[PDB]
């Protein structure tokens, strides 16, 4: 049993198909989205520097 | 009437004989706390753009 689950731990993609039902993936947009949001704002701060 | 309401205009004093003028002081200080931080939130974002 532990030699399958070291062989399982190492598949990828029997993670990608096994064990997908969390909600984490939703969050991972939500907190990754924060380098976009600040280039774009820095990025209007700059507009107003400029102007 | 009219002619009493007209002096009621003119003075000031004769409108806040009663000492429950919240109302006025309150309004006034919103909209100059509005102002206040409208100048900070100019001035602390050119901070963070240049310090």
């Amino acid at each position: 049993v532990k030699e399958v689950l070291e062989d399982f731990a190492e598949d990828g993609e029997k993670k990608i198909k096994l064990l997908t039902g969390k909600r984490v993936q939703l969050a991972e947009d939500l907190k990754k989205v924060r380098e976009i949001q600040e280039k774009l704002d820095a990025f209007i701060e700059a507009l107003h520097q400029e102007k």
